[PDB]
């Protein structure tokens, strides 16, 4: 994937709702401390819907690569929406970047 690439794709589109290199808190949006890690519903104490809260999927490509296209697509029972990096190539950059971004 890419680091500086998805580093700009992330801080440009999911930066106000997904924190990874800034801290990983539930700021205006949920951080990515659950990305590529087997666990999806990180700390449900945030506001996940009735699925990501204590979900059971993962966040590699097909899991993210799918989500990224359209949030509700992976789980329309979610409570977030944003169709920005739905293209594809850049999408991958987003994942890889994050993989080591929130690995701080
Ligand atoms: C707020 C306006 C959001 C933006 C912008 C993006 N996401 Fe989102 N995402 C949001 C919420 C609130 C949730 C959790 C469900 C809920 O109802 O609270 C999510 C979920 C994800 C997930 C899965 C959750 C997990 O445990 O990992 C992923 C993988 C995810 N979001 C990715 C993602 C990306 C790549 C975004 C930018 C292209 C993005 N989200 C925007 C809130 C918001």
């Amino acid at each position: 994937g890419d680091v500086e690439k998805g580093k700009k794709i992330f801080v440009q589109k999911c930066a106000q709702c997904h924190t990874v290199e800034k801290g990983g808190k539930h700021k205006t949006g949920p951080n990515l401390h659950g990305l590529f890690g087997r666990k999806t519903g990180q700390a449900p104490g945030f506001t996940y819907t009735d699925a990501n809260k204590n979900k059971g999927i993962t966040w590699k490509e097909e899991t993210l690569m799918e989500y990224l296209e359209n949030p509700k697509k992976y789980i329309p029972g979610t409570k977030m929406i944003f169709a920005g990096i739905k293209k594809k190539t850049e999408r991958e950059d987003l994942i890889a970047y994050l993989k080591k971004a929130t690995n701080e």
